[PDB]
């Protein structure tokens, strides 16, 4: 029954998921003056040419666009990563207002939203095995600011009225996630966690410095989604973000000077 409300939100999670107060929780604030450029980071490789999207699902917390990850079709390699990480899904976190919504922050700045492209390390064979490993997942995180429309997002926003409530899904084939990327792949990286229960400490976070711009109209439509199921009282799907957690004994590394 976790969620994002007063009674079941991030401040409550620790009672069922005590790793909420662990040593490598996400998100974090990225202090741009303290992150250190790491000249040994190898180049980042985003290889999504063969991506095979399947379905879009409202899971009660966000909406997920799922991919076929039964072979190496859309993968992330390089950067801080060893080996090959297969794309399984992407989703977003967003706010009730344009001044909040991202999970990560940059010198305490909140963006309107944050895109997470979730990938798992193919040496562990499946996603469920990978989340039990400290290097099991790699999440590519992309900030959204409100400005000009992002054309490569519009197919997503146009299908949202078909998955308004919890447990609704729709066909979502032939979607190319390359349309969601900014021009630059300059990034920050640190070891962290899932940002929702079960908050497992299994994620290499790779957060792009360059946000994408989306229109007010596009993000307005995210906010028309519902956390509730059909035939239940309406609760708008807004503010599905966890606030920044203590950095503890971690260093954030930059790919760029
Ligand atoms: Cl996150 C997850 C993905 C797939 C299968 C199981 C998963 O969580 C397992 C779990 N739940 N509580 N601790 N580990
Ligand atoms: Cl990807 C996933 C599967 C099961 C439970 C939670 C999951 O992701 C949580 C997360 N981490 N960063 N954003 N969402
Ligand atoms: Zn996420």
């Amino acid at each position: 029954h976790w969620g994002y409300g007063k009674h079941n939100g991030p401040e409550h999670w620790h009672k069922d998921f005590p790793i909420a107060k662990g040593e490598r929780q996400s998100p974090v604030d990225i202090d741009t003056h303290t992150a250190k450029y790491d000249p040994s980071l190898k180049p980042l490789s985003v290889s999504y040419d063969q991506a095979t999207s399947l379905r879009i699902l409202n899971n009660g917390h966000a909406f997920n666009v799922e991919f076929d990850d039964s072979q190496d079709k859309a993968v992330l390699k390089g950067g801080p990563l060893d080996g090959t990480y297969r794309l399984i899904q992407f989703h977003f976190h967003w706010g009730s207002l344009d001044g909040q919504g991202s999970e990560h922050t940059v010198d305490k700045k909140k963006y309107a939203a944050e895109l997470h492209l979730v990938h798992w390390n193919t040496k562990y064979g499946d996603f469920g095995k990978a989340v039990q490993q400290p290097d099991g997942l790699a999440v590519l995180g992309i900030f959204l600011k409100v400005g000009s429309a992002k054309p490569g997002l519009q197919k997503v926003v146009d299908v949202l009225d078909s998955i308004k409530t919890k447990g609704k899904s729709a066909d979502f084939t032939n979607f190319d996630p390359r349309g969601l990327l900014p021009e630059s792949l300059d990034y920050w990286t640190y070891p962290g966690s899932l940002t929702t229960p079960p908050l497992l400490e299994c994620v290499t976070w790779i957060v792009l410095k360059e946000p994408i711009s989306v229109s007010s109209e596009q993000v307005l439509k995210f906010r028309k989604l519902n956390f509730n199921g059909e035939g239940e009282p309406e609760e708008l799907m807004v503010d599905n973000w966890r606030p920044a957690q203590p950095l503890k004994n971690r260093q954030i590394k930059a790919s760029f000077k």
